[PDB]
């Protein structure tokens, strides 16, 4: 019945340690080869400040304001914002609801931005006088999460016997791709049907069966049990735990390891209760390109084709989304 889900502390990554980091790269091998999933531990993120930030975000904001800083799948004005701003419930049939932003440094004056290119956006904010200090506690954490994950891929490097910055260096301040989404998944009564669908097993879930789309994903949830992963003897319930980090990998490693380490198929079962989901995705820029290797094979050899993380990720975003639905 319950995954197993190892807790690791990641605190040598940050050091200079060189045997402390690689026996904290093989506990990441081992997790990464069996269930697909741990919690990242003693990473040294105030997740009880995230936490009440983002509660007081979720309760003062208004109608008004989500529609001024809605996606284009809800509001046809906003036309440039597909990716960044806010994804609105729809009373009586979707219960979700959330606020995606992107890097901080896409400006307005950034050349990506500047020219136009697909997945980059400048992000949307409520007003400074009606959210205090939001925006300036947001950008900050971005910077927190990105500084964890960055001595996270030092460690999945290590395991499968690379360099420490095989995929950091991919992974920039000035051209990242990475998200951080703000979900409440809210107490209702009565709970809208529409917004439960049920598995072939039977189970009821908020969201079905996938792989995700990202390098790696660094989450952090409330505690309240939710997730579940599909092994060899079937879908597993993942534990929750408000002090760590939970870590699974994308289908950018499954390609580029040749499935050594798969991306794993998890959904979310669905749960009357008011918590938070705050992800961030590992995505790197869009010209970032990774040859594909095979650590089972002696000489290391693929037969995969390379693809650049910006095809990747414009293509995945996409599936997802006619496969499971607008979030
Ligand atoms: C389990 C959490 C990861 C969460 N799931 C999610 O966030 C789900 C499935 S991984 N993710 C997505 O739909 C992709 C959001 C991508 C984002 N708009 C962006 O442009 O980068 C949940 O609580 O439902
Ligand atoms: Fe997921």
């Amino acid at each position: 019945s319950k995954a197993n889900v190892p807790k690791i502390d990641v605190s040598p990554l940050f050091g200079d340690d060189q045997a402390a980091k690689m026996r904290v790269a093989q506990q990441i091998d081992a997790a990464s080869r069996d269930t697909g999933f741990f919690y990242a531990v003693n990473h040294g993120i105030n997740v009880q400040r995230l936490s009440q930030k983002t509660k007081e975000f979720h309760m003062s904001i208004t109608p008004e304001e989500k529609w001024d800083l809605a996606i284009r799948a809800y509001n046809k004005e906003h036309q440039d914002q597909v990716r960044a701003g806010y994804y609105l419930s729809i009373p009586g049939k979707k219960a979700v609801e959330s606020f995606c932003y992107l890097n901080p440094n896409f400006t307005p004056d950034h050349p990506r931005i500047q020219a136009k290119t697909p997945t980059h956006e400048v992000n949307v904010w409520p007003d400074e006088t009606k959210h205090p200090g939001f925006q300036d506690f947001a950008e900050q954490y971005y910077w927190d999460v990105f500084g964890l994950s960055s001595a996270l891929l030092k460690g999945y490097a290590l395991a499968l016997g690379k360099e420490e910055n095989f995929f950091a260096r991919h992974f920039k301040p000035d051209d990242t791709l990475a998200s951080v989404v703000l979900i409440r998944y809210p107490y209702l009564d009565p709970y809208p049907e529409a917004a439960i669908k049920t598995a072939a097993d039977g189970t009821k879930l908020s969201f079905e069966w996938h792989e995700d789309v990202s390098l790696i994903t660094v989450l952090y949830q409330s505690n309240v049990q939710n997730l579940q992963v599909e092994t060899a003897a079937g879908y597993q319930d993942i534990e929750a735990d408000d002090t760590g980090y939970l870590i699974n990998c994308g289908s950018y490693m499954a390609h580029l390891t040749n499935n050594y380490y798969k991306a794993p198929i998890h959904r979310v079962k669905w749960v009357n209760a008011e918590r938070q989901s705050l992800p961030f995705f590992v995505n790197l820029g869009y010209d970032s390109v990774i040859d594909p290797f095979d650590p089972r094979e002696p000489n290391g050899k693929s037969d995969r084709e390379p693809l650049s993380y910006g095809d990747y990720l414009q293509n995945g975003l996409v599936s997802l989304i006619n496969k499971n639905g607008q979030t």
